[PDB]
């Protein structure tokens, strides 16, 4: 089996900005979420070799993880908060997607998906 080539975290040609928005979703948001006791299943992309989930890209055509999202704020890939707050909701989609309601994966993004809630209701304005 093969993984699929990551999500990309540079691209020259996107533009890119700095908001401050964009600094809470690095400094507030994502900092949490990575730190928690559940964070290490969504740390990097899904290895669907060493794990033997041969389905797993068959299942998931839009692939999305935190390691994935750090290096984007930490490169200022995105222009607008909107995009950043896709790529978590797309990660935890393709969680509850894959697997089975009460899967302990599935009560681990529940976990982080309820503190990203608790963060993103108290996004700054721009
Ligand atoms: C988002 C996600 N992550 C992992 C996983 C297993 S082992 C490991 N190791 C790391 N160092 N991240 N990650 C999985 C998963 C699924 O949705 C399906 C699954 C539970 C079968 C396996």
């Amino acid at each position: 089996s093969m993984n699929p080539p990551p999500p990309e975290t540079s691209n020259p040609n996107k533009p890119k900005r700095q908001t401050n928005q964009l600094q809470y979703l690095l400094r507030v948001v994502l900092k949490t979420l990575w730190k928690h006791q559940f964070a290490w299943p969504f740390q990097q992309p899904v290895d669907a070799v060493k794990l033997n989930l041969p389905d797993y890209y068959k299942i998931i055509k839009t692939p999305m993880d935190m390691g994935t999202i750090k290096k984007r704020l930490e490169n200022n890939y995105y222009w607008n908060a909107q995009e950043c707050i896709q790529d978590f909701n797309t990660m935890f989609t393709n969680c509850y997607i894959y697997n089975k309601p009460g899967d302990d994966i599935v009560l681990m993004a529940e976990a982080l998906e309820k503190l990203f809630l608790q963060k993103i209701n108290e996004l700054p304005t721009e």
